């Protein structure tokens, strides 16, 4: 029977009623997440792009799929993903990890894991060909005649992902009362939650996002935001291939709108932004201070501070070098102790 083991302030996540949590399901998912044999040609596991060492992200601006194509976007973290209202960077239709998983697995455009109908069965057989995997699926899905399929692979990995969290940060300790925040950290903190810096509007939930969804959430929030990273045409256009919410609705005023990412482990998940185009957290704050980014040079040139689509809440906010460092100091309190080195989420294959 699954113990959530949550702080007071985190309610349990919504679990799809036909895929209940269990420890057998968790460990199977962990083995499959890290197994290079789930990809079409056997070169990549999920963990290739979602490294533990980096809070389950890549360290690269974009990622490299199993046939060697680049992804159009930066690989976000999978930690805490059980609480995300909408999964990836800009898609209101992906609202379940089970559903989302089909993209990395079967998506071409571009190939990531590289599972097609041509190799579908071949992959599955690889797990039936294995002694240890037969125990696991069997022990995890006991009500099933044939318990190694793709519905079973998705269910397991989904369970694993819901088990990936540790509300372990200095910020979390602070909120529980086990820790005092630094003078710098307090001053960054008061900025973050103040109507000058404004970060709590979009990064101010206990998930440090504004799409926090648990198992009690009714009438969910779900907003998206243009933050003025670009204005390619002088009309607020973001460069192809990343239009954000526009790419799904076709509505012109959703151009450059993205989900606000959770800021948990932000210190560890650089590069930043939807396309990895901001190298450091110092440059991020520079950008918020100016109400947007100005690209002075080449193909991406334009000024996002002046974009028409930009959010109401991002204005020019002349923050002093002091206030910027205090705010940077506060973002560094959002890294987890456990997560990066816990045996629980480590590669089980060595
Ligand atoms: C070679 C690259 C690559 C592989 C392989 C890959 N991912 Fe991803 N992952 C991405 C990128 C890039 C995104 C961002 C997608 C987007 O919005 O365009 C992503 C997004 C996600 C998200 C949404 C997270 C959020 O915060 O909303 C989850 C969950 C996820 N991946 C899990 C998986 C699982 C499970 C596997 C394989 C079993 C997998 N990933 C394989 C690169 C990859
Ligand atoms: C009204 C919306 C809004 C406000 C205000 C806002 N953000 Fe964001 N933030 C976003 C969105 C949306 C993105 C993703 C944008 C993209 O990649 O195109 C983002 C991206 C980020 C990233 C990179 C995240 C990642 O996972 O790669 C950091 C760091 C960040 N914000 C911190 C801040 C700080 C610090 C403030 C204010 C002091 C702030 N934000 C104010 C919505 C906002
Ligand atoms: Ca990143």
């Amino acid at each position: 029977a699954w113990n959530w083991d949550l702080p007071k302030y985190i309610p349990p996540p919504r679990v799809p009623v036909d895929n209940p949590m269990s420890e057998e399901k968790f460990q199977l998912g962990r083995r499959l997440f890290y197994d290079k044999r789930l990809s079409g040609n056997g070169t990549l596991s999920c963990s290739s792009c979602h490294l533990q060492e980096r809070a389950f992200t890549d360290g690269r601006t974009v990622s490299i799929g199993s046939t060697g194509a680049k992804t159009p976007r930066n690989a976000p973290s999978i930690a805490y993903s059980g609480w995300h209202g909408t999964l990836t960077w800009a898609n209101p239709a992906l609202v379940t990890l089970e559903r989302q998983m089909l993209n990395p697995l079967f998506g071409a455009d571009p190939i990531e894991m590289g599972a097609s109908d041509a190799n579908k069965a071949e992959i599955v057989a690889r797990f039936r060909a294995d002694a240890d995997y037969r125990r696991w699926f069997a022990a995890a899905f006991p009500e099933m005649s044939e318990p190694i399929s793709f519905a079973t692979i998705i269910a397991a990995i989904s369970a694993f992902q819901r088990g990936v969290y540790s509300f372990d940060s200095r910020y979390d300790h602070y909120l529980q009362g086990e820790a005092q925040l630094t003078e710098a950290e307090q001053r960054g903190h008061d900025l973050y939650f103040g109507e000058k810096a404004e970060c709590h509007h979009c990064h101010g939930s206990v998930g440090l996002d504004d799409q926090f969804v648990h198992a009690r959430t009714r009438e969910p929030e779900l907003p998206f935001h243009n933050t003025g990273l670009y204005d390619i045409d002088g009309k607020g256009a973001y460069p192809a291939p990343n239009h954000g919410l526009f790419d799904i609705t076709g509505d012109p005023d959703d151009m450059g709108k993205f989900r606000a990412p959770s800021l948990r482990n932000i210190a560890l998940t650089a590069p930043y932004m939807h396309d990895g185009s901001v190298a450091t957290l110092e440059e991020v704050i520079d950008i918020y201070s100016e109400g947007g980014r100005k690209i002075a040079s080449g193909p991406h040139a334009g000024d996002g501070r002046a974009s028409a689509l930009k959010s109401g809440l991002i204005v020019k906010i002349d923050l002093t070098a002091q206030e910027k460092a205090d705010l940077l100091a506060f973002l560094k309190t959002l890294t987890d102790e456990s997560l990066i080195a816990s045996p629980r989420f480590s590669d089980p294959w060595r």
